[PDB]
């Protein structure tokens, strides 16, 4: 059982999984004929409506950005997420999916034209480990879990921590 | 950087981690002088004030029950966070956990007092990947993290499978 929206429904990752912005189901390769070359990783399960506005160099996941080239696509979730409720969350999804894929690329103005901060996200100093989800980064990547790098973890979570003032992120271009 | 509160500070498990349930920071194996070996696992890190009211044997994690013995440990995390807000958590967290513990083990009984349905959770048969924090279950075990022989997963996320009724809960008693 995986998902069987038109390969045009935008996706996230997920620990390993890609899966579907629109259903929230588990989504398989596309067909190779579907596959959109000029997108890397993300051509092989996300086939786009129209241009693209933006391209995807095919490649290996480093031990800190993944998928290789654009690990916003990691991002997607845990903010949506975090900045969300429980009737609420499906819209929210489809707004943050929309707003990171249209900036191809995670950025201070796109946290802040999703409210992140205003939402209850705070981005702490990494000294150990942090339950449940959240966005971990350093100055060029993030992720949805931790990596070899990550210096800061973007949490909702009442951590012991001192959160990071409201102007601060650990990254300018987080691809 | 590791918790610090008084050793009678509950605890519970999220993905690896013994995390205190008072700070949210990892908790460290408590000092064998502190030591309950009358608790088991938990025992090793959790020492209460007075009586225990229920014991805890000492052995090894099941590929289906851990930690072994008091595998609900594992579910009260995701059940806090699926059933409070973001300025709502810690008091829920610490809620949860003292139901929990007083039970000394899950069931449905203590998911109606947790009121766990009314405030957006739903069980669901594993029939593919779910995506953020969950109760992984089957009629003896639950975990937050899937495992061989789990059969359902309960989440506060809009899923597409179809939700089973209220009534349902795939164990009557998980330790
Ligand atoms: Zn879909
Ligand atoms: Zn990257
Ligand atoms: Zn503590
Ligand atoms: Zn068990």
């Amino acid at each position: 059982d995986r998902c069987t929206c038109t390969p045009n429904a935008r996706v996230f990752v997920a620990e390993g999984q890609v899966y579907c912005t629109r259903c929230l189901s588990a989504r398989s390769l596309l067909p190779l004929n579907l596959q959109v070359p000029e997108l890397g990783v993300l051509g092989l399960f996300y086939r786009p409506e129209e241009p693209l506005r933006w391209t995807l160099p095919r490649a290996f996941p480093t031990v800190e950005c993944s998928p290789a080239g654009a690990c916003w696509l990691s991002a997607i979730f845990p903010i949506a997420r975090m900045t969300s409720g429980n009737l609420n969350f499906q819209q929210r999804m489809v707004r943050v999916a929309a707003e990171i894929y249209r900036a191809g690329q995670l950025t201070p103005t796109v946290l802040k034209t999703l409210q992140v901060y205003e939402r209850g996200c705070r981005w702490y100093p990494i000294v150990g480990p942090v339950p449940g989800v959240g966005v971990y980064a350093n100055s060029l990547h993030v992720s949805d879990k931790p990596f070899p790098g990550a210096t800061h973890v973007l949490t909702n979570l009442p951590l012991p921590q001192r959160p990071k003032p409201e102007d601060f992120c650990p990254f300018e271009c987080a691809m």
